């Protein structure tokens, strides 16, 4: 069916639960045998929560290579992305040591440091331009060069350094800062106001490595964002744009990381968002 009006239809039978436990039913079930390994305990936020053994994102490390990040590679949109957990106290390094390896350019994070009154990842950038950080495991330096804080997001220049060969590159932080602490937003216009300007970046572009995409479990928010831009692209290069199935998009792209979008809610939001954005792009 096409999706707007699946979309109705859905809701007016009430039924987002039934069509989200068909997905869970469907989804992929591959090894994660590295992530459960006891030397890797305290690299990993959620026991539930791991990356498939086939699409892990190696560390060029030859003690220890993981980390609980996933390559998202989508074939017919010509898109890649990792997706990853937000940043444990014992591995901020880890992530920025990814960042340099992968050549990223941005990283997308969705989540604040404090939801609910608990921690739900680490302050693993710098706040003020003279307060520089130093990953000394990695041998990483990071610095903030500026930030732009709006209504619903904030943009932020960082300097990563290697400073083993000491070279420089320039990486852009994009942050969603308005996701309410319970349910998801009531409508999609900030959300792909902040999407499209993560595009405009040229941090999707295959002229860079891929998009580092984050929240607290890096499954849920972090699954809306790469599902509502994959859908998105197929519309605008497809001969007949109502033949993207939303549901198909999601179960290929859980073949590469498991769980993605978490809730009935979450499916019924990312619906909303590719419905609404396909308006806006004509
Ligand atoms: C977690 S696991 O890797 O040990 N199991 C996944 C699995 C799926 C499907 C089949 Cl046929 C067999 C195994």
């Amino acid at each position: 069916m096409e999706m707007e009006k699946e979309f109705e239809q859905i809701d007016k039978s009430g039924s987002w639960a039934a069509i989200y436990q068909d997905i869970r039913h469907e989804a992929s079930d591959f090894p994660s045998r590295v992530a459960k390994l006891p030397k890797n305990k305290n690299r990993n936020r959620y026991r539930d929560v791991s990356p498939f053994d086939h699409s892990r994102i190696k560390l060029h490390q030859e003690d220890n290579d993981y980390i609980n990040a996933s390559l998202i590679k989508m074939e017919e949109a010509q898109r890649s992305y990792i997706l990853t957990q937000g940043p444990l106290p014992n591995t901020v390094g880890h992530f920025w040591e990814m960042v340099w390896e992968q050549k990223s350019r941005g990283v997308v994070m969705l989540n604040r440091v404090m939801e609910k009154g608990s921690l739900k990842c680490a302050q693993y950038w710098p706040q003020k331009e003279e307060k520089e950080m130093i990953f000394e495991d990695t041998n990483l330096k990071l610095t903030l060069i500026s930030e732009d804080i709006k209504s619903y997001y904030t943009v932020r220049q960082l300097e990563l350094e290697n400073l083993t060969t000491q070279e420089t590159r320039e990486i852009l932080h994009f942050h969603y800062t308005t996701w309410p602490d319970f349910g998801v937003p009531e409508s999609p216009a900030s959300f792909l106001n902040f999407l499209f300007k993560v595009r405009e970046s040229g941090s999707l572009s295959p002229e860079h490595g891929p998009v580092v995409v984050h929240c607290s479990a890096g499954i849920g928010r972090s699954g809306t964002f790469c599902l509502a831009d994959t859908c998105l692209l197929l519309m605008d290069k497809r001969k007949d744009p109502s033949s993207v199935d939303i549901k198909k998009v999601l179960l290929e792209m859980r073949k590469f990381r498991m769980g993605l979008i978490q809730t009935a809610d979450q499916l019924r939001f990312s619906y909303l968002a590719v419905i609404e954005g396909a308006k806006f792009i004509m």
